[PDB]
Parts: structure tokens; C-alpha cells; sequence
């Protein structure tokens, strides 16, 4: 089965790419697995596969860390993400995001139901498993639980059956047969939960599938629109209908090749302690436990020699940066274009801890609008900050066509030199805020509201007559023939490979 | 003569350090020299010495580019600056800035007058030189003149004789015997010029010395206090009285080993076209000529085989970042401490195009102050933004003791995650602004006023009870014994030198 359609095949792909380290000696899921994975993420090393995990019993489970993190080389930096999508390993960020957006004006390709698959190779009923007896990792030393769920996909369906959502949201073990997790507005798992709560009749039928098709976990991490079933979006993107099998104990459908499947319910009434957790912005606040959603597990099914993917998240660079930031930026780019705003590209700079998005403006089109900074900032921020795609993003930086938004150094340069603090910015206090950012939920103001800004790093003449500067750099401040002579004589003179 | 006390010896030091490329084939001062130097600066290569400069006649002149720019290796990144100061080449930024501040509570060591020196080996009177006939560089293709002066020191004295200032300010050739240059408030060359203008009797006696003692060019680039003669500050810092010789045509005194000396006057009445220039923030605005100060040259003296230092400034990283930013930050650190503010360290991040300064706070001392963010932001910004040391800096970022301000990645992390836009910031519109930043002089508001901000990236409990988080990083989210085990087994498991 293709790497993008089967997690087991994805793992082989990373091996083939010389992008895997298999660790066959015993590794402790109590911090050691996640510490190794953390180090990998902070140094862009090869992904670790822990084949001998202390506590693994009857096939549950191995761990793969850092599934969507960065490679060291510039040429295949985003190769792990490309392997989620059938793209060449040298694919650019632009090409990855364009692939993730491609299904947005295609007909869905609904999934195909098949009678069985590898995820049914083993099963444990409610008398045979105990989640406290599995080798669930402690990922950070101050975490408030063992986070089984950092890279699986929650599956919930609207009461009326018309929308089945796939998404990543964290969850930790509560007891032998329950998890607790984050279920917060405006996320789709929350939106659907609300529907069931209003109906008031039953808990939400639920499944959590780990080690799903890589193209599916990518969509699970992207804010595609309300009401859109991720399975059909992934089908359209990949050009193939995804093969799903029915759960044993409910009527939801899971990828046939899922490594591990939990079946059960998400309560409409119960809560339990959740967190704290070492989160995407690089912090944990020890002891900050709050009540979270409570999930009951009724059944586990799993592949022979099951592998659990794990994100050891926190400071740069991991899945919470490469996927959350980048996929939100992609959706924001489309959202802006659909609102008739002249945006060509968007990216969440890693330097900003993916709290900013830089928006590249087609300034020819801007000039024809005959507008001003105040007006344009206001229009852009209203579109983005009033939409779910803008939830995680607290600063938008508008830049002209000379800036490559996928290059943080160039975004930082433009922001620092072209946006006058205060005057060239518009603050938004009456929009939903992202509480996980420390300055929100642990800050001086309302955890859930405001703290957003549009920072205009377009220069004045970009709105009127055109760019009126040249950079003081090698590229722009010397003629072509001179630059080429310098390059051609560089090593000859005594000064100092793409792939590496 | 020691490298820090003699430019010629500094050049030998760079050779010895394997940090020089000598180019003995003909190089054009029309863009080629500066393009090579630009490339060096953008790639942290070895400094170029152009020994065969097309147009050099009767000893005037060779060029050294990139004298204060960065080396490629992390271990001796700031080695060129260390060589300005007699420090080991592995000196940290903290050690360099501490050396530059050390003279601030020492008695000056006045200079020693000597009867002659290498700068008197050759001379040209007013009938023998023509500045348009020297190999003065065109540094950027759209510059409004040939910038002879990018790394020499202007020497002017107060009318009453009590203060002799040494500083770097750009100047370009106007005609056979004049320069034009930037002389702007609140700079000391401007302050002294004003004194002479008010007196109204004569033009300002002036000298411009190129290839001065490296310790002297460092102080020339630092905003040491009003009224303080740089020569005596450098004397105290180095522990040695600088040897100076009298000019031939005026009573000013120049370093004995100066490579090239211009003697003449800075007019109190005349101006001429100056600029545009490819400036520190990385831009040129072609055609933006304005009137600048006008200097008359009466005499040139110079060393045999004179070397002119040159800064090919613009985008990262050159002298305008490593020296302007860092030395301003040093002075701001002291200024804050002298105003009883609990600041331990300051640096201007290169990522900010040296328009920000990050201020590391001793949060134990902050807590004892029993204050709040609003109040503290206001106090810090009033101290810094009302002082000349804060002129070039438009954003101050307050960070707690866990942040290494000399590490831009960590400053960016703290700023992005700990400072809520708007609420955690105070804007300053009634302070002097830095017009060279594009968003000031080519922006939407007053070129000379406002556009400054204090951004508080201290978390709330840093003011009260103490830091209440741990980072989600390898360092902080795993116990010591586990971290060391991971490190010790890293290569054994299959994962991947200080000097490199
Ligand atoms: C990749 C990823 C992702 C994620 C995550 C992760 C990962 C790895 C972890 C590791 C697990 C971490 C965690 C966190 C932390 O950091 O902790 C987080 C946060 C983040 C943001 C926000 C809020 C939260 C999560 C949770 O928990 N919750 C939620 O909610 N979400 C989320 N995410 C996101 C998501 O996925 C999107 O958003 C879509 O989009 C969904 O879908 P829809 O359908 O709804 O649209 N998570
Ligand atoms: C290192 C260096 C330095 C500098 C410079 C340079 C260099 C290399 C060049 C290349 C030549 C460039 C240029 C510019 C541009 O960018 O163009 C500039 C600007 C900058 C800022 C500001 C304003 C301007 C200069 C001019 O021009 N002017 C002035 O004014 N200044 C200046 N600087 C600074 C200085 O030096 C300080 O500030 C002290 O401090 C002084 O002293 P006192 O005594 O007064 O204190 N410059
Ligand atoms: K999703
Ligand atoms: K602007
Ligand atoms: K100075
Ligand atoms: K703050
Ligand atoms: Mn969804
Ligand atoms: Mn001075």
C-alpha cells in the first residue's frame, strides 16, 4: 500500500529515505522515548522508531516519534510532510500547501467501505484491556497524565449523520477505560459535541484511530470548512477513495490500515482532570489542571506489531509547528482570496512560534483597489480573525511581493523595517483569542478574547505608484554581469553543496 | 604595535587568524570591491583586502572590506570585534560589551602627543590632490555619490576646547576638495556643529582619520556620554594613553598610525547634495537626495601603502549591525542600571535589523519593586527613549532571567509568546524617532517623532511570586540523569564539533 495511504508503509518510506533510527533495545515510555524524540525535534534528526518499549504487551505497542518534523538538510527539509502526500521529498512548502488546498474546489471522493483490514488483526474487549497497563508515554516531566493521544485522529459525526469530522486533539489516560482531553471552541470536535449535548439523548459515538493514512492525519490537522467531511476531502486530494472499515461496537468507520483503534463514547455530561501539558508554544504550567472532556473506551482493535505515532511537542520544531501553523496558513490564504483580498501566499513563521501569519500581497492588485493601510488592515483582520481558520493566529503581517513568506528571516526583516509600531497596526480586542498562548491564558487580560493585531509591513507607495526602493543587498544593489563575475571568481579569489 | 592600537597591525592579525583574503589582481572601486564585500558580509566569509585597486595612484589607496563583520564559525563568531580590543578571538558578546563599558567608571587616560608617526609618511597639499581622482568606491549601484567615508573617524572639538569627539558618520565626495555627509541630531558631531554655528565666527576645524586604532573606531561607533572625549575613554579601556600627532593645517590631533588623514573644515553655512545611500536597515531609496553638511579638505596625509577600511553596509550582517546595534545596547544596559532599573543585559537582535533591544530583567529585583507591567514599561521607555543612547532603537523587549538576550531565537520566542499585542505594550509618540528606518523617513507618519514601543515579555507572576512555568524543551522538561543518558547514548543509538 502507498506510503501516503498506509502508516505502516510510511514508516518503511522513512527507513528507505535514511530518515529513521530503529531502537531495538528497551526504552522507557516514562519520559525516555519523548526525551529522545524531543532532542530529535530540536536538532532536525531522523525520526525514532522504538521497537522495544518497556511495558509493551500482546502487541501494544511500538512508538514512532517526530512523524511530521523537519529534516536537517535544506533540500529535503519538509520531506517527512512530502511523504504524507505522495510528493517528491524535495517538495517546497508552497507545493505542500497547494496539495493540501487542492481538494477545496474539487468534488469530494467519498470513502469506500471494505469488510476488514489490518486494524482488525487483534482485539480487546472491555474485560481484556486496561489503559493504565499499556506503555502510554509521559511526554514532559510535569504533564498531568500520560498522553496516549498526540497523533491519532478523533472521529465524530453530527447527530443527523451528514458530517463526519476527523481531527487531532490531545488526550490522556484517566483510568482503565477512560481518557480526558481538550475539546474547545471553535474546534469541530467541540462543534459536534455541542450538537449532541443540545440533542440531550446520548453520549457521542466516538473512535480514535492511531497510525492512520498519512494524507488523512494531514487533513485532520487542517481547519477545512465547517460541515466538510475530511474523508472525502482527502479522497479528492489523493485522487483515491479511502478504504474504511466499520467499528465493532458502533457504526463509525475507521481507516482499514489504522495501527490502533479505540471505540467508545465522548460524554455529553461528564468531565475529568486534564492537563497540564507541554504545549505547542513551548511551555507547561505545572499544576494547571482543568476539567476536560471525558471519553469512555469500550473496545481496542489493532494491527499485529502495532505502532503508535507520538508528537513530543514544545519548542521548535515539531508537528505542532510544521502542521498546525502551516496548514492554518494555507486555509487563511484561500480564505483571503475568496474574500477578494489580493493575497498570493501565507505562512506561519516558525520564529513566531506559529503565532504570526505573513500574508504576501499582490501589490499590482492592491494598487488598483485605491485604498489605504488603515482600511486594508481592517478588512484583512475582519476576514481572518472572525473565522475559525484564524483562531490560532494572533498577528498578521502584510508584506509586498518582494518578500518570500516561507523565509522567516525575510519576514522578520520586512516586519522590523516596514511596519511602524502603533501607527501601521490595528488591534482587535473583540475577536476570539487563542488561550493556549501564554500571554492569553496565563496573561494580563481575558484568556479567550482579543490580543490580536494586523501589522502592515507594506510601504506607502505600495498602495499608490509602486515600490520605491532597492534592497541594499548583493542581489539588488549590483548589476547582473557584476554579480555573475563575482560568483564565477569567488573560489579563485580564495573565498568559500545544495544536497548536503 | 598591538593590533588593537594600530590598523596596520590589525590587518596582519586578520591574516594570522586565517580571516583575510588578499586580492592582488585589479579590482574596480566602481561596485566590484563593494559587491565582493557585500557577499562576504551576507555569508560571514573572510575579510577582503584589495591590494590592486583600479585608480590607486601614489599610494592612495588599498581597501579592507568587512572589518567588523562576522566569522562563519560559532566559536569565534565575533572574532573580528575581539581583535579590535585585545580580547581572545572566542570572546562572547557579553565580554566584548563589558570591555566597551569598562571605561565608564574609570578615570580617563588622556592621549599623549608625539611629534610624528606613520600617518605623516606622505602628504598632498591643496594643489596636489583631487578627491574625484582617487579610487573612492561606489558601494551600492543607486548611491548618490562615491562614499569615501564608511569606517573612518571624524574629529571635531567644542569651541571652548574642552570636548573632542570621535565618531563615525558617512560622507561622500562632492568635488575635488569637498565631501558631503550626514550630520544629524542628536549625534555628537551635530551637537558640536551647533555650538560653532551659534558662535557664528568660523567653520569647524575638522579632521577625518581612516584606518585608526581599532579600539578607537569601536568607541567612535558607541554613544558614550555627551561631553566625554573618546580618546580618554579608549585610553582607560585599553589601559594605555593613545599616541596622537598634530594635524599640519589645524590644531586637532589624529592617531599617529592613521592610514589616511583628511584635514579641513566642516562648514557652518554651506550644504550640498548628499545621498541616497544603501543604509543599515537594508534599503536605498534611489533618487532620495537631500542636502547634507559640507566639508572642505585642505590637506591629505597618509601612510606608505595606505589602506582604506570600507563598510559595504545593508542587509545582514555588517558593521552597522554588529557595532551600531551592539554598542547602543551596551550603553542602554548601563543607562538602565544607572536609573535603578533591574536590567542585567541588553542586545539588539540582528533579526530585528538592530531596531529592537532586548533587556534581560533581574526578576528577583523586579519582584521587590512591587510594581506592574504598565508602570514598569513606562519607566523603562521614559529612561531609554528620552536619551541619545536610545535614538536608533524603536522597540524594547523586556524579558525575564531565563532568556539569553544575545540569542535572537530565544528573544523571538519570548516576544512572540509572552507579550500580548497592545495590552502588554506602551507606545511612545512624543520621543525622537530614527528617520533612517524606512517606516519612519519613508513611512506614514512624522519622520523624526514617535513610532517607539516598549513590549513587555515578562509574564505576570514574574512581577509577584516567581516564574510559574517550565519550558517544553529538552533542557527543562526532563530530569538531569535522563538527559545525560540520552546524550551519552545518542551516537550509539544511530543519531548525529564546537570549533568547526
Ligand atoms: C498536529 C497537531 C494538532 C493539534 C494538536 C497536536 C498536534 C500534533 C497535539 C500534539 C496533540 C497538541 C495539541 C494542542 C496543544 O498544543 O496542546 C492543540 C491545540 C492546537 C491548536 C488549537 C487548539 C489546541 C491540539 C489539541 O489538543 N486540541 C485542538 O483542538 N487542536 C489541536 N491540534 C490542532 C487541530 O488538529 C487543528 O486545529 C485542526 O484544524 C482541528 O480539526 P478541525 O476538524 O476541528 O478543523 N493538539
Ligand atoms: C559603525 C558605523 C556607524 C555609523 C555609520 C556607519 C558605520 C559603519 C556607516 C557605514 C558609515 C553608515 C552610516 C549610517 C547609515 O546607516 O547610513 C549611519 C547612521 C546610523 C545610526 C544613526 C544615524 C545614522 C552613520 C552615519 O552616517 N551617521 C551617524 O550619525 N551615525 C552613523 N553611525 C553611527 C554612529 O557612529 C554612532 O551613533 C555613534 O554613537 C556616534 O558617535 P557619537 O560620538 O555621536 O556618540 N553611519
Ligand atoms: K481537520
Ligand atoms: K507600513
Ligand atoms: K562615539
Ligand atoms: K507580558
Ligand atoms: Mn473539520
Ligand atoms: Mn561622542
Amino acid at each position: 500500500q502507498p506510503a501516503h495511504l498506509c502508516f505502516r508503509s510510511f514508516v518503511e518510506a522513512l527507513k528507505v529515505d535514511n530518515d529513521l533510527v530503529e531502537i531495538n533495545t528497551p526504552i522507557d515510555p516514562n519520559l525516555e522515548a519523548a526525551a529522545i524524540t524531543r532532542r530529535v525535534c530540536e536538532t532536525n534528526d531522523k525520526a525514532p522508531l522504538f521497537n522495544n518499549l518497556i511495558g509493551m504487551k500482546n502487541g501494544l505497542f511500538r512508538i514512532l516519534g517526530a512523524p511530521g518534523s523537519l529534516r536537517k538538510s535544506s533540500a529535503d527539509r519538509y520531506g517527512r510532510l512530502a511523504r504524507h502526500l505522495a510528493l517528491p521529498p524535495t517538495a517546497s512548502m508552497r507545493e505542500i500547501l497547494d496539495k493540501m488546498l487542492s481538494a477545496s474546489d474539487m468534488p469530494p471522493i467519498p470513502p469506500t467501505i471494505v469488510p476488514t483490514g489490518p486494524c482488525k488483526e487483534n482485539s480487546l474487549d472491555d474485560s481484556e484491556f486496561d489503559l493504565t497497563e499499556l506503555p502510554v508515554p509521559l511526554i514532559h516531566k510535569s504533564d498531568g497524565g500520560k498522553y496516549i493521544q498526540t497523533y491519532g485522529m478523533h472521529i465524530v459525526q453530527s447527530p443527523d449523520g451528514t458530517w463526519t469530522n476527523w481531527s487531532i486533539a490531545r488526550a490522556m489516560v484517566h483510568d482503565k477505560n477512560h481518557l480526558t482531553g481538550l475539546v474547545i471552541p471553535p474546534q469541530h470536535i467541540w462543534q459536534i459535541h455541542q450538537m449532541w449535548k443540545k440533542e440531550g439523548r446520548s453520549d457521542v459515538p466516538w473512535a480514535l484511530a492511531f497510525g492512520v493514512p498519512p494524507a488523512a492525519i494531514m487533513a485532520s490537522s487542517m481547519p477545512i470548512p465547517d460541515g466538510v467531511t475530511e474523508a472525502g476531502y482527502v479522497g479528492a486530494m489523493t485522487g483515491s477513495s479511502l478504504e474504511l472499515v466499520k467499528c465493532d461496537t458502533n457504526d463509525l468507520y475507521v481507516p482499514a490500515t489504522s495501527e490502533i483503534v479505540l471505540e467508545g463514547t465522548l460524554s455529553i455530561s461528564e468531565t475529568g482532570p486534564e492537563g497540564p501539558f507541554g504545549e505547542m508554544h513551548g511551555y507547561i504550567f505545572p499544576g494547571d489542571t482543568h476539567l476536560g472532556a471525558k471519553y469512555k473506551v469500550n473496545r481496542i482493535t489493532y494491527r499485529n506489531n502495532a505502532i503508535m505515532p507520538m508528537s513530543s511537542c514544545g519548542r521548535l520544531t515539531d508537528e505542532t509547528h510544521t502542521m498546525i501553523g502551516s496548514l492554518a496558513a494555507a486555509e487563511i490564504r484561500k480564505l483571503c482570496q475568496q474574500n477578494d483580498l489580493p493575497i498570493t501566499d501565507a505562512f506561519a513563521p516558525f520564529e513566531s512560534q506559529v503565532t504570526w501569519v505573513a500574508l504576501r500581497v499582490d501589490t499590482e492588485k492592491l494598487r488598483a483597489m485605491k485604498t489605504t493601510s488603515e482600511g486594508f488592515r481592517k478588512r484583512v483582520g475582519d476576514v481572518v480573525f472572525n473565522h475559525k481558520a484564524g483562531y490560532t493566529i494572533h498577528r498578521l503581517v502584510l508584506v509586498g511581493d518582494d518578500i518570500d513568506v516561507y523565509e522567516g528571516k525575510d519576514v522578520l526583516w520586512a516586519f522590523s523595517t516596514r511596519c511602524r509600531p502603533g501607527m501601521d497596526e490595528t488591534l482587535f480586542e473583540d475577536v476570539r483569542g487563542f488561550p493556549l498562548i501564554p500571554y492569553m491564558g496565563h496573561g494580563n487580560g481575558p484568556a479567550h478574547r482579543g490580543g490580536k493585531v494586523v501589522s502592515d509591513a507594506l510601504m506607502p507607495t505600495e498602495y499608490t505608484t509602486g515600490r520605491n526602493w532597492e534592497a541594499a543587498d548583493f542581489n539588488q544593489s549590483y548589476p547582473e554581469d557584476l554579480k555573475q563575475k563575482v560568483l564565477d571568481n569567488w573560489t579563485k579569489m580564495g573565498f568559500s553543496h545544495h544536497h548536503h
